[PDB]
């Protein structure tokens, strides 16, 4: 992944609805600027290694996004206001490694 993530907080906001094959669905809040990928990152964490290398697609135009689509901002993909990205399961899981951290400056409340 050449294009990395850019943690930024802007006034603008975008609505991205995530539909699942099971039935449930989650909708996060991302900046109209945030790259489509952003949504893919969250969804991947929300479901984790449940579906695997799943994918994302539209609902109306039913057009399978492209590597480029993830390179352009959301608002650019006409997903500024309301967007509906359906999660398409693949079947094969995606091996990964987790981590853990902890710290406290003699402070407890």
């Amino acid at each position: 992944g050449s294009s990395g993530s850019s943690g930024r907080d802007r006034s603008t906001i975008a609505r991205i609805q995530f539909r699942l094959p099971d039935g449930s669905s989650f909708t996060n809040q991302f900046p109209s600027d945030a790259p489509l990928e952003e949504a893919r990152q969250f969804a991947a964490q929300t479901v984790g290694n449940t579906y695997g290398n799943f994918s994302l697609a539209t609902m109306f135009p039913r057009r399978e996004f492209t590597r480029e689509d993830y390179k352009r901002r959301l608002l650019d993909l006409e997903l500024a206001p309301s967007a509906s990205v359906v999660l398409l399961p693949a079947g094969r899981p995606a091996t990964s490694i987790v981590h853990s951290s902890s710290g406290d400056i003699l402070m407890i409340d």
